[PDB]
């Protein structure tokens, strides 16, 4: 019985700068405890849309300084269909290149919707004997697929199928982490610790937004309910202070400051600090270039 | 350790003649085994959309002949905002009258969205010591709230709040049943048996439909995954034969016939027949006129 | 032994209708458990600003239906110096009349500032042998003094001294409740249960607002810190859902609905329900018309 | 059980010279009893405003002769927004340089307000296992942030956030000392000894001053009330003689003389002399350049 | 061993309204405890100058409502030599008439200076076998002698001698009370309880004022020193709040309000309330019309 | 129980030749009984005005021949502001030099007034654990401060404060001796023996003189009253013969003859002779260079 820790990077658009600021501060705590990256402290990383461009980068081993550098120097240009995806593609090739999803150092689950069939899809690494087809994809294509919503980006054809943004259906990536730890990893729920670094989003479009918000809250409350018998085993690092804030470079200042303050609040809790004071986790890859089993 | 059985009536619009026909066919077994209604064989009833109306009618003790009579004699008229809700209101008062949600004979969970706050809400009978405010509502108002979607019906103001249809977020009422049996009834998942009598539904609206279908499938697959270690403990009575059917009174014929065939297929499985061959279930009401504890 | 329960009503201006709604739904539980009013379940009541006109009304025995009737029928007119205190005065005489502060059924602490000396003052019922001069005041004058701020109301001269609103300094009436239970009631902090039904408020004025908000948060966090070793012994019923609300009669609707939802959430927690299921509180008055000791 | 002694320096503006004269006299006793500085006799140092530039200097190990030299040779120049923070900045770099807040020899708590979020903040040395982010700051920036009020100094941007003066909210640094000894140090209140070397300050601005004075007195009286059961465990060295004084170099004379007289009065009390006749205090740093634990 | 209680009415000029208001509030406590006047709770009453016009009135049995009526309706006119004492004489005859000093109900000591010899004199009632010549004087003449200072009033010739104001030498009437209790009443100092209701006063004249203030403080500190071994046996009701007051009818308001607040503070202390909860004191007159021995 | 003997040198101006002559005559008995100086027979020495100078000289160990030499050879020159203090300063440096007040061989109390604050001050040797700041002063500065009255000498700035003559307030140094022996030495009054070698002094100035004389007599009579139960324990060596004398070198003759006659009268009383026939007193210094405890 050792703790199965999940990092559920929730977010959307340009508020992602909050998610990368909270992650630069948490990273420091990992280093100071002797880890190579913040991806060595977690057994699973789940993200949706932009949270997936950060989740893949975290698991690949990318320094969080560059994930933040993306949002405060390239954030305007990146974040036909109101965007052309070319700058995002350039930065992602800059980062990854031609690496496949099986080259990640941490198991990830990237939910997304198959527009062709119109059905949920999850792009996962080979962390179970049964996952054998998603480790061959370009990390660039996975990143372009997860962060591709209608009226935001053209749908990305990874292969024969067209995929849209994952936040449309699985707007909470903390239910995916808990579910994946319950059926792929056969983990008892008492051993699951979820850290969800999410953020709040900023007649028909009104209805779509209402449905999306309601569907994120429904799944978040389900995760909170399943983790109530075990105290402090699900903690969400949200900017609950911006809603209490009595008061785009200025917006960068507010986002950065909110991220730093939320990470400071989180590091003051011993159970959050206990995510990073452990021996480096050992992975079990069942396929791909890093096959251990 | 006795089996906690859940009835998850999934349904949308007129295809409800399928859900009411399968329920009318299962009533036959329920009575032949010596029960008063099909609501005496289940510990929880969850439904969204028209399923909610059928779920409330099932739990209230209404004969399933009249629930079917609603769909093949009043189905066209009932199923500004393309409908006026007056015929549905008349039939619901005809059925219920001025009964409160605490007069139900079976615990129910009716998910719905608070349009005012734009957040998930569940209307629940007083079945837990913690449910103390939803047993006072009109069953008519609950039925008008659950089956009230934009472009279908005006939003129903039960009280100070306006509510929209529950199928928008909790499109699968079998995840609600399983969760309730986990966070309210403190039931071990091996003791939970879910019977989901659902049916298949018939650029922006395309995206909304895709998102709704994807969100129903995601939650359905989560329920199927959590119930795989226990064989045959989650069975869905779906019209998987209409998709294999090589070929509005005619539509009534197809819906009825499909319901009868699906119920015939279900009754051929001993584990489905074991839902109805048990002593009548004893309820524990913690508030309202039927308070037992 | 006996749990010392405190009700810390925080309410500024028109969003007092939230405080009056949460208390109409908490009195229901109070009556359903067999109490005469919601003032029989608490051993101390503290309010500042409108929370004091509600705190005095609660302790006097006024039905909470009329406290709500004040905010949705007289709220605009009541809430020179932008407001003639005459309306409130009429409603307060219609409620109280010529009753003195010693006629209250529950000990209250009403903080306020002496503008003459410019120093903190607390108007308290004679609930300690050392309180002997504030039980002689008009409840009407106390209510007009607590809810009297510059640029809102003229300063009220209760006697030879002029008093201004208490929210200016003691913006959190939950630190006053905890302190009074600590220095007047000689209560061990483990026996103190605080229920704070507050609400969020809506270059020099900016600085004043910033200072007031900072001073409310500082004292609130001090109360939260002193009550962390004892779980769930300080619960604040705040409209944390309006800050999550994706969406003046309309404002009345939002305030009412938020109050009802927050009270519903609070009543779902057993420790909140345990405030009202206890034997009636026996008072010890050490002076005034009701001196029992 | 050994005494936990707190030094709560309160000093607004030029009447800080009082706080420096009282300290130089109290350091004499400190040295005569065999200590290196007056920071070796205390287990916590709290300060607000100028009292924070003195509190940091005391804890850093700066000789109190230079803290007094600041007020009688540089006091006019230091004490757009009526004051260019440049002078103070030069003197603070001349004192500290590039030392971080983790290089202090005594735990300090410097309250301040985050203008960006508009919320209370406390800059603390790493004296608890939960304080891990404020030991990295420049002492110069902390000093420029604590002593930065509107209409006095421009707001100081330590990092991504702008901070204003701490005296605006936490005008009494003796409630902060008592609270920190209660929630961070887990100290029994009978073991806490507070020595507060404060001083008295000299239509809208009138209201702001009234609110600030009322908020200082409220918190001071709360500290006095919590420390009444333990005699002489909270002593405030205030210039209560200048208000009894029957009668800017002349002002320097009055301030100096008042400080010397108040320190003489304080040293005549054996319980004050017992703060300095003890073995040197041993610190427990849980992070930073001096981490011992 | 029963407590010997002394009332030392210190005061001066028109601030006497403070002393008369603190005494109306303390009187109420005497009545509420069942005494005829505030002169039945004390064994000795010492006053200087105006405090003597109040001390004589208190001991004579005059209602304190009229002593206050003197200061807020006749205060300007009463308070050649800037002030011909005709109005004061009229009001004193109105009060007393032709009563001798031996008709007082409480022993009093009125210090004064014999201008003829230029030596201290005390006008005392026959409360010792050795006091046999002062009980024959007019109370009007004693009142006109005690409140008669140069540059204020002409010197009053009671008999063959001219007398000036007593505040010139015995500016503190609490040292006189303690001394009398020590040599006339042969009381142990542990049994002496002094309640001093005084107030603060508002090149050669500067020197005279400095000397007078220094001589009042010297004697006050001597009384405080002799009463330190016995806690709370010397309490001075001073307006220490007007020196902390951040802010001639207005002056009447401040004086009255300060008196009411100081009396409220005093009545909150159980040892002050214990002055009035005792059986009525029994006097021993050794000469005059009320001779008991 | 051994006798606590006090020497209260009262004096003013050149009449100080009486005190110096009486002291020179008592030195004869002191030496004839085997003591080093007249300061070895007393436990405390209190003086005001020129008495302070003589008191400091007596305690320092100065031969009384030189104290008399000051008054009959330098008396005219020493005794802007009618004097320049330079001759007195020269003679005092001649005597003391750079010795601090802690180098005295006998505890002394020198009353004086702080002109800055306008409050009583006493300069005391470190004779109690609580006296820790007056032993560092120059004896020359103490002597120049005690003997510095307006219209006589410029005010002497010992440090940051200006001091005036002590005879203005504490015109009788025998009440100071008795009080000190009561509040600092914790001596029973039956063990206190006071020997007061004083002398009689020679429209606004008339009032000042009257007040000063009245204040000296008031305190003298208080000392006489407190020492009546113990016979001959307070004896004042006054020139009561010059007032009976039926009849500036001639004035020197009268002063010295009166001193010799008064000392002759005093030495004829056995209780005065018993001050000097005792073993040398042992001092307890609690601070300064002579610290014994
Ligand atoms: N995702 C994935 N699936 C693979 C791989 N190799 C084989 N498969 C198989 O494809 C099946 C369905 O693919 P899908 O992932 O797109 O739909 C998935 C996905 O839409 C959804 N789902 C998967 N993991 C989830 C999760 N952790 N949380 C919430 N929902 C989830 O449930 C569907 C069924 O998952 P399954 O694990 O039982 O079967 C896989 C799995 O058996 C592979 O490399 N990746
Ligand atoms: N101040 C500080 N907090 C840190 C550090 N590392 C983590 N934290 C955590 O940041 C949280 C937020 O602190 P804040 O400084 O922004 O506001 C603080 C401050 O506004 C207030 N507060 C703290 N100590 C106080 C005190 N002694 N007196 C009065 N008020 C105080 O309580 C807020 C929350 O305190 P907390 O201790 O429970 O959690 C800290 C603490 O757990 C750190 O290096 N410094
Ligand atoms: N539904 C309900 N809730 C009540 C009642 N009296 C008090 N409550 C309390 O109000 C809280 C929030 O009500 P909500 O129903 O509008 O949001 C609910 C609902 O949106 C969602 N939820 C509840 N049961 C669910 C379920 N079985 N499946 C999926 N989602 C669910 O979780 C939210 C919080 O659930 P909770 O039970 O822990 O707290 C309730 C509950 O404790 C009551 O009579 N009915
Ligand atoms: N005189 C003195 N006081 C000191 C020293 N170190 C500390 N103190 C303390 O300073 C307090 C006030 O000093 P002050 O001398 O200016 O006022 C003194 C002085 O004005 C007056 N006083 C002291 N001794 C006296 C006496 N014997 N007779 C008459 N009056 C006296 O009482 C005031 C307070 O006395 P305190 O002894 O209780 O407190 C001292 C004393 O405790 C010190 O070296 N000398
Ligand atoms: N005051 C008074 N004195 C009387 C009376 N009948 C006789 N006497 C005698 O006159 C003597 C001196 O008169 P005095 O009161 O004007 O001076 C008094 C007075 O100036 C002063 N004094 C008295 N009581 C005091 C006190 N309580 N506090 C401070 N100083 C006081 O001490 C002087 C001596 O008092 P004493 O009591 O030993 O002797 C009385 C006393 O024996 C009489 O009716 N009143
Ligand atoms: N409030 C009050 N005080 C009374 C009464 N009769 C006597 N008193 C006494 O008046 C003193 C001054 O009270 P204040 O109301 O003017 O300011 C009060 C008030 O400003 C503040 N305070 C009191 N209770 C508080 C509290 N519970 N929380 C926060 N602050 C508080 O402390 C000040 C002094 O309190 P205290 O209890 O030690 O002494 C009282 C109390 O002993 C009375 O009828 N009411």
């Amino acid at each position: 019985m050792e703790k199965f820790q999940i990092l559920a990077l929730s977010g959307g658009g340009y508020r992602g700068l909050f998610t990368a600021t909270v992650l630069k501060e948490l990273e420091q705590e990992a280093k100071e405890n002797g880890h190579d990256s913040i991806a060595d402290c977690f057994d699973l990383i789940t993200g949706t849309s932009v949270g997936g461009i950060v989740a893949l980068a975290i698991a690949y081993g990318i320094k969080v300084e560059a994930i933040v550098d993306l949002f405060k120097s390239h954030g305007d240009k990146i974040f036909g269909s109101k965007y052309s995806n070319e700058s995002l593609k350039t930065v992602l090739e800059e980062w990854f290149g031609d690496s496949i999803l099986g080259d990640l150092k941490c198991p990830v689950v990237i939910p997304t919707i198959d527009f062709t069939r119109g059905s949920p899809v999850t792009l996962k690494t080979p962390h179970n004997p049964n996952l054998k087809r998603d480790w061959k994809l370009k990390i660039v294509d996975v990143a372009l697929a997860t962060s591709a919503a209608p009226t935001y980006f053209p749908r990305h054809p990874i292969g024969p199928n067209e995929y849209v943004a994952g936040g449309l259906f699985a707007n909470d990536p903390s239910l995916i982490g808990l579910h994946e730890a319950d059926y792929m990893f056969k983990k008892n729920i008492q051993d699951v610790h979820i850290l969800s670094i999410g953020t709040l989003s900023s007649a028909a479009p009104n209805i779509i937004d209402l449905v999306l918000s309601s569907q994120q809250q429904f799944m978040e409350q389900m995760v909170k309910h399943r983790m109530e018998p075990f105290p402090n085993q699900f903690y969400k690092i949200d900017e609950q202070i911006v809603q209490a804030s009595a008061q785009s470079d200025a917006a960068k200042q507010v986002l950065e400051g909110n991220g730093i303050q939320s990470a400071k609040v989180a590091l003051g809790k011993d159970f959050i600090r206990n995510y990073f004071n452990q021996p480096s986790r050992k992975r079990e890859w069942f396929d791909g270039p890093q096959k251990n089993v």
